[PDB]
């Protein structure tokens, strides 16, 4: 067994579940467990480093970590007992503390964490003789110095396969081209390229900042998300407006079937963001009420649209979508980002930030659930899409995405295009 002075620290302030896993604890207890000298929990360490700002500030974490590095022995130890305490507890704790700081800087750093007094205290710590005897001491100094002068401490892979030839040469399109002058497969490719580029800019920190808000402890910009949501709203506005610009119902039905084919080709490309944005416009009130136009729709196109709507049934928890996303793997994919947000929003509002309303009993299990959800967004940044970009179509989409009115404003256009009886 272990002598009494070589046991863990602050463990009486940990709270465990049925399986024995940590469900909660105090700031001191959680950090003590993060730098435990006897055992190492990689899963705990990963969840804590990702979610720590929702539980404590950077300055509190650094202070608690430095206090662990400078841990004092309990009073009354004999000289021999103290030497054993140094070799078996303090020095292992110092290794854990330094390695945790390395992981914090290398894999769990948000620029919003920047705090010059904390960094300068941290830097002073890294300069200390006791830290400099470790090899990582010079690396800690190098990281903190770069963070202090504004420097930053990845891209999805594209296979060596030949890209498919673009189905619509940009030079063949007129200066003011019609949408259906673009091959629907090629439009799906270009929608997939712009959506995936916007998707890869979304960090986990931005997701935590959008859902948790001020409790996240992240002043990170959610601009990556707002641009991604803007692109989906614009694609939905664009789809409805291209339909409502056509005056002949026999021409509106061709535009709709064109967009059904686009959304379906996006589904084949594992681009569920653009596909959901397209069908949401088709099911929107201004387009859904075009009874004279849908009378022309072939059963084949209607089935494909219904199947895509069954796939992304929000009222049925996206059940079929979840079953399909589970088997993507290494294939490139633009997921429907709305599912991540709702999952995160559900666990943020369904679980308390504290256990039994005790401020010193932080609900760590709530952070663990959130960590498992938000970490999924990285699964689909591993491999990118091998599609040749057509700038003429990219500029064409940029122009219309800004010009189109909202779906709500398009309701009046629908009422004039097909009046009520």
């Amino acid at each position: 067994d272990v002598p009494w002075y070589l046991e863990g620290d602050d463990e009486y302030e940990l709270l465990l579940d049925v399986k024995g896993n940590i469900k909660g604890g105090s700031k001191e207890a959680l950090v003590s467990h993060l730098t435990h000298h006897l055992s190492l929990d990689s899963n705990f360490n990963a969840v804590f480093l990702l979610m720590f700002s929702s539980m404590m500030s950077l300055g509190e974490l650094i202070s608690l970590l430095i206090a662990r590095f400078n841990i004092e022995p309990p009073e009354g130890l004999s000289y021999e007992e103290y030497n054993l305490w140094v070799s078996k507890k303090r020095n292992p704790i110092r290794l854990r503390v330094i390695n945790i700081m390395k992981l914090l800087l290398e894999k769990n750093w948000s620029m919003s964490y920047y705090n010059e007094p904390v960094l300068r205290r941290w830097l002073t710590f890294a300069h200390s003789d006791q830290v400099q005897t470790y090899s990582l001491g010079n690396l800690l100094v190098n990281y903190l110095e770069r963070l202090l002068r504004g420097e930053r401490i990845r891209d999805p892979v594209i296979p060596n396969t030949k890209p498919p030839a673009p189905l619509t040469k940009g030079s063949s399109l007129s200066k003011k081209p019609r949408v259906m002058d673009i091959d629907y497969v090629e439009l799906a490719r270009q929608l997939t390229l712009r959506e995936f580029k916007l998707y890869c800019k979304i960090t986990k920190f931005a997701c935590l900042a959008k859902v948790w808000g001020k409790k996240s402890g992240l002043s990170e910009s959610i601009d990556s998300i707002t641009q991604f949501i803007k692109a989906s709203n614009q694609l939905t506005n664009f789809v409805g407006y291209m339909i409502l610009r056509k005056a002949d119902p026999k021409k509106r039905v061709q535009i709709i079937r064109y967009f059904i084919q686009v959304a379906d080709k996006c589904r084949q490309y594992n681009n569920f963001s653009s596909m959901t944005a397209i069908i949401s416009a088709l099911y929107s009130s201004p387009i859904h009420r075009l009874k004279k136009t849908w009378e022309y729709m072939n059963a084949d196109a209607l089935s494909n649209l219904k199947n895509m709507n069954k796939l992304m049934n929000s009222s049925r928890n996206f059940n079929e979508y979840r079953d399909v996303l589970k088997f993507i793997g290494s294939e490139p994919c633009v997921p429907f980002f709305g599912v991540y947000l709702s999952d995160l929003t559900f666990v943020y509002h369904g679980n308390p930030d504290y256990l039994y309303n005790r401020t010193r009993q932080v609900n760590f299990a709530k952070r663990a659930k959130t960590s498992e959800i938000v970490s999924g967004i990285d699964r689909f940044k591993t491999t990118g899409y091998n599609f040749q970009e057509v700038p003429e179509i990219q500029k064409f989409l940029d122009a219309w995405f800004e010009k189109c009115p909202t779906i709500d404003e398009q309701y009046q256009i629908s009422l004039n295009l097909e009046p009520r009886e």
